């Protein structure tokens, strides 16, 4: 009782989180492209309705929150998110920070500069809205270029100065991890305000249990993305892997055995929209994965249920490690 | 008489064009930034009262158009255009195209894909606005990217189907005008629908003069950039170069004297805001060139007129060479 976190619709009580997937989004897109070319989605309104019927069958399925990690350059709409919210009855948190994909008008930013950024975004609100983010997230693929370096310190000491916390996206088979918590130590962040995303594309438990050890938070947070059955597709063999999805719900398991239920965060990063990828990768997906966000507590529960993990150590998972995390701290 | 243009306020006549400098812009940013962080520029408010100020300016040198070239990558915000038009009293048309920053979600895009996406701002209208884009700017630096080469045959096949014209950024120096030609007239285009830029950039008139030749118009279009006396500024001396603003100048009694007076675009690429530069760049700029978009009425013509150009053929090249440009044809 009594800590808040913010959400698209405003504030609310970190105890009404409830089931909360931590690594989502409702598009996948870059800065401007919604508003430019709303057609590429068939329409907006289609999208939006396609992100609530997702989100209604979420929350069906015991979803109460989600977490959208779109930045700035992932096309973050607060807009449509706070619609989308609003209509599906489910809680949405945004983000700040910056993915992969900057353009040059961020990457030409100092460090400071970076930083006034991340925390207008939170404090202030985003764009013209009010709307605060309640996270922020940042990325590396493999080794951190000198800007992302930049990035990671900006997001340390916007948190620093917030409470807020940072969550990352990785190349997880290059234990990016490591350097990244190098780097926010470096900044005197607490690791248990951060992270370490797409974890769950690697079974290198020496590299998983390590970060644990540390205090890092593990995301686990691709659990749907799978390739098999789809061999032909080359895009989607990048995209999505040949891991099972079991395969990857047994890392929880995994962890847990380890001692470490309380580091784990689990999600899809699922999204509606995805311009980012080729045209054609949106339906696949969905063909893929019709569930949703949905397929977490349908499929993956009850298959940890079933492999002896105990309903109250789920519970603590998919709803007390969450809370924790997005608490400001 | 009767062959009209679209500017960011409406329709003209093309021949109320006037004065037009065919290469600049208002804000010189990245798609969404003016909208997420507006205080970079002091904030929004100010960004317009400073290109107020400098329109007006180049109104009273003379200007009555100007084309901006910014494209959805560059940050183009028509709200603005149209806001500071109305407000100096000069006309301004926007541009669809990409520049070399593109997103992801525009790099991921076929042919075809941005055909449409080219035509749906020409035809159209940007975003939610109903305003059309008069020109379609598209870039290389060097040789092109396979990305590149499609955009520049979706730029050609729109230009096919809209009778507006194309405008390029070069690598000078590397003569990148020669492929870009060379793909254009691959799909078709006719060169007198197209303008070789920042060919003020390079003294290699044998380069210029065969563009002249296969009858493409040479923009002249960076006379203001020198970074002489500002021998300290690395960054300056990168974007602006060594050589002086009257060497540039003499480009264009060069390519008159070789006959190709009708082939001339001139201009400044001038900017009122700057993001896609480190946060001095835009305050050594105005120190360098406090006439802004002025200068070439002010200190260009008249150096070629005391130089023996007459001054018909300096209307020619300032009145005329726009107008048949940009006149969808
Ligand atoms: C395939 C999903 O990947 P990301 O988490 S890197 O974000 C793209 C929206
Ligand atoms: C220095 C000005 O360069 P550009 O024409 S490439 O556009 C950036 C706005
Ligand atoms: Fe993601
Ligand atoms: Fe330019």
């Amino acid at each position: 009782t009594g800590d808040l976190i913010n959400t698209v619709r405003g504030p609310i009580p970190v105890s009404e989180a409830g089931f909360t997937l931590t690594h989502e989004h409702i598009c996948g897109s870059s800065a401007g492209f919604l508003r430019a070319w709303p057609e590429f989605f068939g329409s907006r309104k289609a999208l939006a309705e396609k992100a609530v019927r997702g989100l209604r069958h979420a929350r069906a399925a015991g979803v109460q929150t989600i977490v959208d990690v779109s930045t700035f350059d992932i096309g973050r709409d607060v807009r449509l998110l706070a619609e989308v919210s609003r209509a599906a009855d489910v809680h949405i948190v945004a983000a700040t920070g910056l993915w992969f994909d900057p353009p040059l008008s961020m990457r030409m930013r100092s460090v400071e500069e970076l930083t006034q950024f991340f925390l207008r975004e939170i404090q202030h609100g985003i764009e013209d809205t009010g709307i605060r983010a309640g996270i922020i997230k940042v990325a590396t693929t493999g080794k951190a270029t000198p800007f992302q370096e930049l990035v990671l310190k900006a997001a340390a000491r916007a948190s620093l100065a917030t409470g807020v916390p940072v969550t990352t996206h990785t190349s997880a088979s290059q234990r990016d991890g490591e350097q990244q918590a190098a780097i926010f130590e470096s900044e005197g962040l607490s690791p248990s305000r951060v992270c370490i995303g797409h974890s769950d594309d690697t079974d290198d438990l020496s590299y998983l249990t390590g970060l644990a050890a540390r205090g890092y938070l593990v995301g686990l947070d691709r659990m749907p993305y799978s390739a098999i059955g789809l061999e032909g597709d080359a895009s989607a063999l990048a995209l999505f892997g040949t891991r099972s999805w079991q395969t990857r719900a047994l890392l929880i398991k995994a962890l847990i055995d380890r001692g470490y239920k309380d580091r784990i965060l689990v999600s899809h990063d699922w999204l509606f929209g995805f311009s980012l990828a080729v045209t054609n990768i949106m339906d696949v997906m969905d063909r893929i994965n019709p569930d949703g966000m949905a397929f977490v507590p349908l499929r993956v529960i009850p298959f940890l249920r079933e492999k002896g993990v105990p309903p109250e150590t789920l519970a603590g998972v998919t709803v007390a490690n969450p809370a924790r995390f997005l608490s400001p701290t």
